[PDB]
């Protein structure tokens, strides 16, 4: 007698499992069960996955109702699991993904000059570095700190956050709440100070006092601030680190984008299909009776959408463990998910990334791991997969 399938299989960020191959063959939709004990669908084969991702039915506010089955304990209230939807009902949703492009005047030159930075200090201090710790997340702190336009000095504060609200835990975190609760002071603080013009908290806290923003709640302001840093700065730090690694494991890769830098964000798409940054599938919950394959996904069912699923999917992506430069469907993955709920920084998610290789290759051409890959520390029960330090040289 075995028990019924566990997710997730892996916290390993640097290969993906067989098990997943052999899982999108034979079961493309299946019953697992999640670490709280509830039981959930999980789907891994592109064409499913777009399906569900598609179908607003499958809902991602649902997934907070009491009484759920869970993939995780939430570790923000539950109408934070609506965030997205909430902005859109306030009228803010233009105004917060205009903020959060890369294309704000000097923000690139921000990031390649604070790339620039960090790997000099690294260079000087000697190897062996850690390209995670300080230099992939510093890196996303002090991108999203400018985006939001708070003072650098205040990062790493709320950066500390993080690796607690991204946990994904059977049960409620107490530190989660106190993190939380704080951090939303922090954001109404800085919508109350006058010297904060700038980036996105500058730009709701003009619209805060605009009439036609009159009715909205103080609580969603501070509550866009908070998530936008946290779900930014985790997605970028996560997803460059481990990018980081499939190149260095690449040496005729790196060796290709350092010779030819215009091919980097080429290269960046490819390492964003491959990227198994998310820990689990991403959770909706159905609202009505819906055939997914040969399952009919009852209401109130949990469905969890495996990215690694869909995006090494040979049927869309062929020989898809490798990373090709010219492939005719290159953005066509589902890395920043697909459907109501892509992700609304994506463009600074590559950007991020592009520059932070680009500055990496130039100022550390010869980039190694300084372990064998396997002496790597992978954390465990996060919503990412992060090594917990990432040593290299040069
Ligand atoms: C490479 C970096 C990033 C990756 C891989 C990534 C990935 C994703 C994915 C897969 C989703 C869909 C989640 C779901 O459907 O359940 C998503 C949504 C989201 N992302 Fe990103 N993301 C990145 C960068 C960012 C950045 C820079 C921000 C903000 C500054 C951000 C904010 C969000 C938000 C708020 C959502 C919720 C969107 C929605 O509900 O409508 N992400 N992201
Ligand atoms: C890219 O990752 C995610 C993760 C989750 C969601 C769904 C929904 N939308 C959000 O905006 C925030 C994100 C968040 C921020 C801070 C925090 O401490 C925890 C989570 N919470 C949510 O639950 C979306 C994207």
């Amino acid at each position: 007698a075995t028990v019924l399938l566990e997710v997730p299989f892996s916290a390993r960020g640097d290969r993906i499992p067989d098990a997943v191959a052999e899982l999108r063959t034979r079961e493309p939709i299946r019953k697992v069960r999640t670490i709280t004990g509830a039981e959930a669908w999980l789907v891994s084969s592109y064409a499913l996955c777009t399906q569900v991702l598609e179908d607003r039915r499958f809902s991602m506010k649902e997934t907070a109702a009491a009484g759920a089955p869970r993939l995780n304990a939430l570790t923000v209230p539950p109408e934070v699991v609506n965030n997205m939807g909430n902005i859109a009902d306030a009228g803010l949703r233009k105004a917060v993904m205009k903020a959060i492009t890369p294309k704000a005047p000097g923000l690139e030159q921000f990031l390649r000059d604070t790339a620039n930075s960090l790997l000099d200090n690294l260079i000087t201090e000697g190897a062996p570095a850690d390209l995670r710790n300080d230099f992939a997340d510093p890196l996303a702190t002090a991108l999203h700190c400018k985006v939001l336009g708070i003072p650098q000095e205040d990062g790493p504060k709320l950066f500390r956050s993080l690796s607690i609200a991204f946990m994904s835990s059977a049960d409620p975190i107490p530190a989660a709440k106190i993190n939380w609760d704080r951090d939303i002071e922090y954001m109404a603080g800085i919508l109350e100070n006058p010297n904060i013009t700038t980036g996105l908290m500058g730009e709701l806290s003009r619209l805060r006092k605009d009439p036609a923003y009159s009715h909205v709640s103080d609580e969603l302001f501070a509550t866009i601030g908070v998530t936008f840093f946290g779900a930014g700065v985790i997605s970028t730090g996560s997803f460059l680190t481990t990018a980081l690694i499939s190149l260095i494991q690449r040496p005729q890769l790196r060796n290709l984008l350092h010779e030819k830098p215009e091919l980097i964000p080429a290269g960046v798409e490819e390492l964003l299909r491959i990227n198994l940054s998310f820990a689990d599938g991403l959770p909706r919950l159905a609202t009505a009776d819906i055939q997914v394959g040969d399952v009919l996904v009852r209401k109130g069912e949990l469905v969890l959408v495996l990215l690694e699923g869909a995006n090494f999917d040979p049927e869309h992506f062929p020989n898809p463990g490798s990373i090709e430069l010219d492939r005719p469907n290159p953005t066509s993955h589902l890395a920043f998910g697909r459907g109501q709920h892509f992700c609304p920084g994506s463009a600074l998610g590559r950007r991020h990334a592009q520059i932070g290789i680009e500055a990496l290759l130039k100022k550390m051409p010869g980039v190694d791991l300084a372990v064998p890959i396997d002496q790597l520390v992978w954390r465990t029960r996060f919503q990412r997969r992060i090594p917990e330090r990432l040593p290299v040289l040069w």
